[PDB]
């Protein structure tokens, strides 16, 4: 089970100032690069919309940023993703995000006891989706996540 730097390698996964105009765009644009990578089928962007539909934005934690996900479906492998927003988009309960990190999982306790105290952390560093989003490159997002696993 998984590291969050590695994973994100892995599947090569990270995508930097896209577009989108509906917050369905902006998930749509967050799930690719893991239907890119083979590790979720379309079946698992489906789920998340879904998901949304039935539950409102859950996946939305903090200031700015959504870790989409749904309880998995269409899902081969554990995996993450991460986009970046040139322009904030508005979810369903009124969240600005700018900044989506995609989790996606065969088994459901990994969600909490591994996956989100990793995100949590990246978030909790100082100025981190202002940072994000002027990233020019997946290597300094990169360095930005192993600068979360210490201190």
């Amino acid at each position: 089970a998984m590291n969050l730097k590695q994973a994100l390698i892995d599947n090569n996964s990270i995508r930097l100032g896209l577009s989108a105009d509906t917050w369905q765009e902006a998930v749509r644009l967050a799930v690719q690069p893991l239907i890119d990578s083979k590790a979720v089928t379309s079946a698992y962007y489906d789920a998340i919309i879904a998901s949304t539909e039935k539950y409102g934005p859950y996946y939305v934690l903090m200031p700015g940023m959504a870790m989409p996900h749904a309880e998995a479906l269409g899902v081969n492998r554990n995996a993450f993703a991460l986009i970046t927003l040139t322009k904030p988009v508005t979810f369903s309960d009124g969240k600005e995000v700018s900044v989506l990190l995609t989790l996606a999982a065969t088994d459901p306790s990994i969600h909490t006891t591994v996956a989100i105290p990793q995100i949590v952390a990246l978030f909790e560093l100082d100025n981190a989706i202002e940072r994000l989003v002027a990233c020019q490159s997946p290597k300094e997002v990169l360095e930005m996540v192993e600068e979360s696993k210490d201190s």
